[PDB]
């Protein structure tokens, strides 16, 4: 083309007059029309991310980037070794390849790595023929350095059952299974780490060393030689150097790799193929320098602590000049976006930037240049769209600009006049002169629409995972037998204990008394939710004041049975309520919003749509963090609300937030026609008593205010929507008081964090819960600094934020001595212009002052917990509180929160008075909120905080307290039991509880052998889903699926899946009690049994001396059956027979 290719070790080529996104091109056409492999060197991992995209985007050719450590140098973490994985594959065939592009950042290139004969001297190859042993095998992993773990689901770890091994390689992404077969590779099988079967077999497989490092005895041996030749011991049981050679592993043991290997370790430049080409954009001569300029500024800030000192840097990472000389080892290409006119091998190339080309919704021609610019190009225009769905969103927008462009695949395609489109994560379009080809992106007109993962994948909290993280079965954690008390779990165990050897779960008591609870009987085991993990309490067995207590609330759930026995419903009189949603006019109403929701608030957004169209009333809580929008569900309920004209009303514990709402609502509506207003102290009540008669003839839809509405006064034709925003502070029969006007009204409850015991309640599901955990686009972290009172670093940020040109949120909680603190925080910084709030002022200022900020005109606000509802402005960005000894973790978590709403890095400086003034409970809180500090941090705060306030009464009042109730589902078996004692009016009892729908026990022993499965878990998890099976489709899928996860099945196990389906069969047929031994046994019928009498008679009489019926109910028979096999098929086949005559 315009340029020959470089190739010689000292050949440097120099590109000029590339603009943004062309680098792309560049790089794509050069690779594909280089013979050789493509290495890229990018000056930002994060860029070269973007790149990932952009090239892949452009070209077919396999581009990877390396796997690189996410951890600081000289952190106290693993590079997070799934990570390592992705890594080390690159690794192994990097020196083999021909074509391909990798791409590296400049950091990692600076970081040494293994010499490969580490590597493919330790790369084992698993094939079908091969007559290898389950035990060589096994210790052939441990030497490679695998895990032993029992529930396979990470990177680098195997687990054994019975005949069948599986592991998980570290190079490819699938976990696998064995089969072995007389010491045989009969399979070779992948299964998904949650479908745990085969979805297919391969023939082979490949696997590579556990980590970055040889983990042997001579290894050990090794590091420990290299030890104490460089540093000095320390007789420590966590020094680094005992920790290791106790045979674990350090958690950042991966920096000190240089003390394995007894060798320099190579550049990584020996990795390259003998004929590669360095492809270059930005600069190294400053990223590179200024990274080790970093690493050695750590280094010395870490130099203490002589427990786990630090390698010198020298050692683990190159020079900058070493790295020069490397680098002019290889021919290389420098790319920029400047003019290089000298002399040869530094061209020119036209690409120009894109002009400014854009679309405005003021204007009434949105694509006026996009319209003039097209017709002026001569050349083909191609656009590019980051996704599927959005394509159909802007091909509309080009029949508004009257156009269809065809989708094409590659640029070459283009036509003269020919205008395209195609899929592609496109940055900045722009014009190549070369061939006059214009490139369009999509944010050349919408400008910033980011939907990439930009926040660490590690830095997320799922809510289901973490529920899914475990509720059941901590070898610590407590539970309660309700029969007994409160207890620790501690495991399993099989006993003998009348000649069958039955499984047993066992409780630990006070004074070291052990109770073992037959697994049969799981059901009487309940999760301890007391949140007292570390101060339970631990009933004596043996004791009256378990049974006392177990009294005392079966009095109360009767006095509440009696109370709902007025209702004479279970909650369940209640017949709802249907809304009628016209898709079109929604979605007008959603082209009205004009912004992009997240995934997960489209979610809540479907989720409250359908269950409002649903004729049933909702309780829904959308406990999202703040600053996630949540208020904009609200907005389109309340908008599909007037559309059925339901008269709906909102409640805030505020005026503040509530004329906030008031102003949200009335920008929603000012174009739809529909009334909005307020009523709260603001208002005169001469308007008040107009607002009520209005909203008794129904002319009001929208109403905003505090708790006047719940003073009997209010007045609704038909109140159809009831709605309400920060659950917390708000006092129970709050809710009450406003359910008591219509039952079958929808409640939404809107909240930024629940307090205990909703929070409970929602973990039980009774109320429908939503988590919204994906914050907006530019909603960066908020900088939090937990220090003692010091009064010049609240001066310097009140500065930092003024020349920022923001507004400051200051906290000292009083209303006597803020006076003073005004005047006092004004001296101190002469700089700033301060209003003084509080809550018992008349209100007039207030309104007036919110104004004003609004208008920014002073900077800083003194303010008591009103500011806490939160109006925030994107101006405001720091907040300095000056009391921090006695606050929630809500609150503090709120106000960390609240400030944002912009693209600008927001603080949060906390100012703490003495430490040793702090209690207990003080720093607890302090330490908690400064452990945690990232986005979706509120909801794990919850979590945290259940435990630590406790739920509260599941049925009384105050709530959030840690008394000593029971737990939360004996609560329900007792409503349930006194619902039973309503609906069939028998009389209150404590038996429902102990419940027994049939028993089938016949003296065999019938467990799942821990050897049949390692862990507990499952054992127990199975135990229970077999313990409530329904039908025999049930029972053969779940022996489909142990035969997958365990191989064969052993007597027990068949004998207890067969024990189940005849308790199926039975509970179908209509006998309850079925029970024998060897020598015969005894079965017991159902008050309406399903057997016919006359035959049964017959049966009676023709063999009296083998049949009798000695009871009303009971049938006595003998039989000689030595053999389970016999027992079992003697049984099946008498109830088969008796059920066939069924009646
Ligand atoms: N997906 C989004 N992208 C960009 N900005 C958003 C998004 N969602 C919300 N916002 C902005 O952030 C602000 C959050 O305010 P609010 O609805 O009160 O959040 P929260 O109720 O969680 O405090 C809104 O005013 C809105 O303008
Ligand atoms: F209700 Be929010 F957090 F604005």
């Amino acid at each position: 083309y315009r340029y020959t290719l470089p190739v010689k070790a000292g050949e440097q080529r120099l590109l000029g007059e590339l603009t943004g996104a062309a680098c792309a091109t560049l790089v794509a056409e050069i690779a594909e029309r280089h013979a050789g492999p493509v290495v890229l060197i990018a000056p930002d991992m994060q860029n070269a991310l973007r790149l990932h995209d952009e090239i892949s985007q452009f070209t077919d050719q396999m581009v990877m980037n390396l796997a690189d450590w996410e951890t600081l140098p000289y952190d106290s973490f693993s590079p997070h070794q799934d990570i390592i994985s992705s890594r080390l594959s690159t690794l192994y065939q990097l020196p083999t390849m021909q074509r391909g592009v990798l791409i590296v950042p400049v950091n990692t290139l600076m970081q040494r790595v293994c010499p490969h004969s580490f590597l493919h001297g330790h790369a084992l190859v698993m094939k079908k023929g091969q007559r290898l042993s389950r035990d060589a095998l096994r210790t052939q992993l441990d030497s490679a350095g695998y895990r032993h773990v029992d529930q396979v689901m990470e990177h680098g770890e195997y687990a054994t059952r019975g005949a069948l091994l599986d592991l998980f390689p570290m190079g490819s992404e699938l976990p696998y299974r064995l089969d072995f077969f007389d010491d045989e590779i009969d399979s070779l099988r992948v299964f998904d780490v949650d479908s745990q079967r085969t979805l297919e077999e391969v023939e082979a497989i490949n696997l590579l060393p556990a980590h970055e490092f040889p983990t042997d005895k001579a290894a050990i041996e090794l590091f420990r030689s290299q030890w104490r030749d460089t540093f000095e011991v320390k007789r420590d049981p966590e020094h680094i150097y005992q920790q290791v050679s106790k045979g674990t592993l350090p958690a950042g043991i991966e920096y000190w790799q240089p003390l394995f290997f007894s060798e320099p370790l190579p550049p990584l430049f020996s990795y390259f193929p003998a004929n590669t080409l360095l492809v270059n954009t930005g600069d190294l001569e400053t990223s590179a320098e200024r990274f080790q300029a970093d690493t050695l500024a750590r280094f010395e800030n870490r130099g203490v602590d002589p427990m786990r000192p630090l390698l010198p840097p020298q050692s683990l990472w190159l020079r900058v000049d070493e790295l020069f000389s490397e680098l002019k080892n290889w021919p290389r290409v420098q790319l920029k976006t400047e003019h290089l006119p000298t002399k040869a091998a530094n061209a020119n190339l036209g690409f120009q930037k894109l002009p400014d080309l854009a679309v405005q919704a003021q204007q009434k021609a949105p694509l006026d240049a996009l319209r003039k610019f097209l017709e002026t190009f001569d050349g083909p225009v191609v656009f590019s769209v980051e996704s599927e769905g959005r394509r159909e969103a802007l091909g509309e927008l080009l029949a508004r600009i009257k156009i269809a462009p065809q989708r094409i695949m590659r640029l070459d395609e283009a036509s003269d006049r020919g205008r395209y489109l195609m899929i592609g994560a496109a940055e900045h379009g722009f014009v190549d002169t070369v061939r006059n080809l214009a490139l369009i992106c999509e944010s050349d007109l919408l400008g910033e629409r980011v939907a990439r993962r930009r926040q660490d994948s590690r830095r997320t909290i799922n809510p289901d995972t973490l529920i899914r993280n475990l509720a059941e079965l901590h070898i610590g954690q407590p539970v309660v037998h309700l029969e007994h008390g409160v207890g620790r779990y501690a495991g399993m165990t099989t006993l003998e204990a009348g000649g069958i050897t039955g499984e047993y779960l066992m409780l630990t008591y006070a004074n070291d008394a052990k109770l073992y609870v037959p697994v049969s009987s799981l059901h009487l085991i309940s999760r301890y939710a007391g949140g007292a993990e570390e101060n339970a309490p631990l009933h004596k067995l043996g004791g009256d004041a378990w049974s006392r207590a177990r009294q005392k609330a079966a009095e109360k759930v009767r006095d509440v049975a009696a109370e709902l026995l007025d209702i004479y419903a279970q909650r369940a009189a209640k017949e709802g309520f249907a809304f009628k949603h016209d898709r079109e006019q929604y979605q007008l109403f959603c082209d009205s919003f004009p912004f992009e929701t997240t995934p997960d608030q489209a979610q809540a957004i479907n989720a409250v749509l359908s269950d409002m169209c649903q004729p049933l009333a909702m309780d829904r809580l959308v406990c999202g963090d703040v600053g996630f929008g949540k208020t904009e569900v609200a907005m389109r309920a309340a908008f599909l609300a007037v559309d059925n004209h339901k008269q709906v009303a909102v409640l805030v514990p505020t005026t503040l937030l509530a004329q906030q709402h008031y102003d949200n609502f009335r920008d929603r509506f000012a174009n739809w026609p529909v009334r909005i207003e307020m009523i709260s102290r603001f208002r005169s009540a001469k308007e008040q008593t107009q607002i009520l008669a209005e909203v008794a003839e129904g002319k009001i839809d929208i109403l905003i205010g505090t708790h006047k509405l719940l003073q009997s006064d209010v007045k609704f034709k038909d109140l159809g929507l009831l709605i309400v925003d920060e659950e917390h502070r708000f006092g129970v029969r709050h809710k009450e008081r406003i359910k008591a006007m219509r039952a079958n009204v929808d409640i939404l409850t809107l909240t930024a964090t629940p307090i205990p015991r909703t929070l409970n309640m929602a973990m039980s599901g009774m109320r429908d819960l939503s988590i919204i955990a994906t914050p907006p686009a530019r909603r960066l972290a908020v900088k939090t600094f937990v220090r003692e009172y010091d009064s010049m670093v609240v001066r310097e940020a009140i500065l930092r934020e003024i020349l920022r040109g923001g507004q400051v949120y200051y906290l000292y909680n009083d209303v006597e001595n803020i006076q003073k603190a005004a005047e006092r925080l004004a001296e101190l910084v002469p700089e700033a212009r301060i209003a003084i709030g509080h809550g018992q002022m008349r209100e007039r200022e207030l309104e007036r002052v919110m104004n004003d900020f609004h208008h920014q005109r002073f900077n800083v606000l003194v303010c008591t917990t009103i500011i806490e509802t939160g109006i925030d402005i994107p101006t405001a960005n720091t907040i300095i509180i000056e009391r921090a000894d006695h606050f929630g973790l809500a609150q503090l978590h709120q106000l960390r929160g609240r400030v944002g709403r912009s693209h600008h890095q927001a603080y949060a400086w906390l100012l703490t008075p003495h430490p040793k003034a702090m209690t207990t409970d003080a720093q607890k809180r302090l330490e908690a909120i400064a452990s945690l500090e990232d986005l979706g941090a509120g909801f794990a705060l919850a979590t945290h905080d259940l435990e630590i306030r406790g739920a509260g009464e599941l049925l009384g009042e105050e709530q959030s307290g840690s008394m000593e109730t029971i737990g939360f589902s004996l609560y329900m078996e007792l409503l349930e039991n006194a619902v039973d004692a309503l609906k069939a009016g028998r009389e209150p009892s404590l038996e429902d509880l102990t419940s027994q729908q049939t028993e089938v026990e016949l003296r065999m022993p019938s467990l799942l052998p821990d050897d049949f499965i390692p862990d507990v878990n499952t054992r127990l998890s199975f135990y229970k889903r077999i313990a409530s099976a329904k039908t025999e489709n049930e029972l053969e899928e779940i022996k489909v699926e142990l035969i997958d996860r365990f191989g064969l099945l052993p007597d027990p196990a068949r004998t207890l899946l067969d024990i189940a389906r005849l308790r199926q069969q039975a509970q179908k047929l209509g006998i309850r009690k079925l029970e024998g031994n060897e020598k015969g046994g005894v079965i017991e019928f159902a008050e309406k049994n399903h057997v016919n009498p006359a035959w049964l008679i017959g049966l009676l009489q023709k063999q009296p001396q083998h049949y009798r019926l000695d009871g009303p109910t009971r049938l006595k028979f003998i039989q000689d059956l030595s053999e389970r096999k016999t027992r079992i098929e003697w049984v099946r086949q008498f109830m088969r027979e008796l059920e066939e005559n069924a009646i």
